[PDB]
């Protein structure tokens, strides 16, 4: 059972198993200097199999390796890049992310908001003109926090860029938001082609408004009530795309980012990557009717 650093040291010095689902892709992973092998040559299953890390740039792949989770046997992580913008241009600001950052200085900051999490009652985040409280329940819901990785266990990159509470049993099973929260920029995930269809272009039009000045989201019993980008009111567009469908502006995700990008962020490009931000994202939505969306505010500070 490896340790998630001696994974990430491996990954940065390009001693793993490069699994890939679509090999046009290949160019731009091999010029990176890793060695590849498609995704159905690669055996997940057998228990000797070098530790590997897999491109999921496709939905259907993203269901064979879910296929594998109870028959896998050796050590894998994954970046998850099915759900969110799957071009070149996106895989390439991506895997130029995840392969610039300090990952141990990362995995300190998640373990120390994993020992903030669990021994406080309340949170305020503060940001330029906004002030956020978050009350954990008595029993919060998290994201997998293992940092040595277990022999089986398909471990989701992303989930070692953050310490993540979620709402998912409940409306409010672990959290409530009360306040505003003004962030730097947006992603939106979709498990579904049908939901990637209907709201991406939308989507995209909100993320690109993020650049253009004051962001802002508010929320009133972790309900999300207001959504600012731009310096406009985009409320209308929220209501159509929350309303009727799932729990509406329930808040998802209470999550903190751990990971000092040296490199220039790019907030039109919808990459996992930028929910690591350093700081504080909410969530809305779980990705079946509505996108889930990460409001992510990045310099922001964290009171208890
Ligand atoms: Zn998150
Ligand atoms: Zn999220």
């Amino acid at each position: 059972s490896m340790d998630v650093l001696e994974y990430f040291e491996r990954l940065k010095n390009r001693e793993l198993a490069f699994v890939l689902d679509d090999l046009q892709l290949s160019d731009m992973v091999t010029r990176r200097g890793f060695s590849v092998i498609p995704f159905d040559d690669f055996d997940l299953a057998r228990e000797d199999h070098p530790p590997a890390f897999v491109l999921v740039t496709r939905l259907d792949y993203h269901g064979k390796l879910m296929q594998a989770w109870e028959t896998a046997k050796g050590i894998s992580s994954h970046l998850s890049l099915a759900k969110f913008d799957t071009s070149p241009k996106s895989v390439e600001y991506s895997l130029d992310q995840l392969l610039s950052m300090d990952f141990a200085e990362t995995l300190k900051r998640r373990g120390d908001y994993y020992d903030s999490v669990a021994s406080t009652n309340r949170m305020e985040v503060v940001t330029p003109g906004a002030v956020l409280t978050c009350d954990f329940g008595n029993e919060i819901e998290i994201a997998n926090n293992d940092v040595e990785m277990q022999k089986g266990w398909l471990y989701s990159v992303a989930e070692f860029f953050e310490t993540s509470v979620i709402n998912l049993e409940a409306d409010r099973s672990s959290y409530t938001l009360n306040g505003d929260l003004c962030f730097t920029g947006l992603i939106y995930l979709c498990n579904r082609p049908d939901l990637k269809e209907r709201a991406s272009a939308t989507m995209d039009e909100l993320m690109r408004m993020s650049t253009r000045g004051r962001n802002v989201v508010s929320f009133v019993d972790n309900q999300i009530v207001r959504m600012e980008l731009g310096g406009v009111d985009m409320t209308a567009t929220l209501r159509e795309l929350i309303v009727g469908k799932e729990r509406e502006g329930s808040s998802t995700e209470f999550a903190m980012g751990c990971v000092e990008y040296p490199l220039a962020q790019d907030w039109t490009i919808n990459s996992v990557m930028n929910e690591g931000s350093h700081g504080i994202h909410v969530g809305v939505g779980m990705g079946k009717e509505i996108p889930h969306m990460d409001f992510i505010a990045k310099g922001a500070e964290l009171r208890i």
